[PDB]
This record gives structure tokens, sequence and C-alpha cells, in this order.
């Protein structure tokens, strides 16, 4: 699923990321804009040989298995594919334990390059939240 701009913010909200851990729903939306491009089957190999899932780019590294990533933790509990659905659910469960980990919404690094310091609101703009 291709997801509007608003029509992911207010699904983010109604599962609880807005300021979860303090980041405002904007900082997700631009997370979700520049990692996928709002698609929730986006898919994106990185250079050690995992791959990023989803709306919200989680990899398989540490977070998901895709059956094809050595020395991968599984550590949400799902298999990769369940972070292609067009129900965000997972995506949205597996970053509240990502974004605890201790760098914050730093680990997704387009966040931090991208997002992290910005007018981070504007994406909640415009939005019947």
């Amino acid at each position: 699923k291709v997801f509007g701009r608003c029509e992911l913010a207010a699904a983010m909200k109604r599962h609880g990321l807005d300021n979860y851990r303090g980041y405002s729903l904007g900082n997700w939306v631009c997370a979700a804009k520049f990692e996928s491009n709002f698609n929730t089957q986006a898919t994106n190999r990185n250079t050690d040989g995992s791959t990023d899932y989803g709306i919200l780019q989680i990899n398989s590294r540490w977070w998901c298995n895709d059956g094809r990533t050595p020395g991968s933790r599984n550590l949400c509990n799902i298999p990769c594919s369940a972070l292609l659905s067009s129900d965000i659910t997972a995506s949205v469960n597996c970053a509240k334990k990502i974004v605890s980990d201790g760098n914050g919404m730093n680990a997704w690094v387009a966040w931090r390059n991208r997002c992290k310091g910005t007018d981070v609101q504007a994406w909640i703009r415009g939005c019947r939240l």
C-alpha cells in the first residue's frame, strides 16, 4: 500500500507514535517519507547483505527474519514480510522497540540526516488528526 501523507500520520497517531519516546508525529511521518515514500512494500538491500523492509525500512540484521540474513537477530519476533503489509501494526510495534534501544530515532539514518532538526510539523500540516 502507498499511503497518503495525512493518511499515514493518522494511522500512526492511532497506534501511539505521536510523541512516542518524545518524538512528535511529524518525526515519524518525515521518517516514513524518505525511507519508503509511504510505500508499505518498499524493500532495500544494505551493503552488509541485510535488507530494509517496509514503510519504516526496518532491517533484518536485528529486527526481523527474512531467511537470508546471517548473524541476524529477530528482536521484533516477526518475519520481515509482516513489515510489507498494508496493515502497519507490526511495523509500528517494531519501531517502538527500535526507537527505545538507546540511540532514539538516530537508528533511522535517513531521519538523522534528513529529518532531525528540520521543520518536522510541516509533515502533519493540513491534516485532520
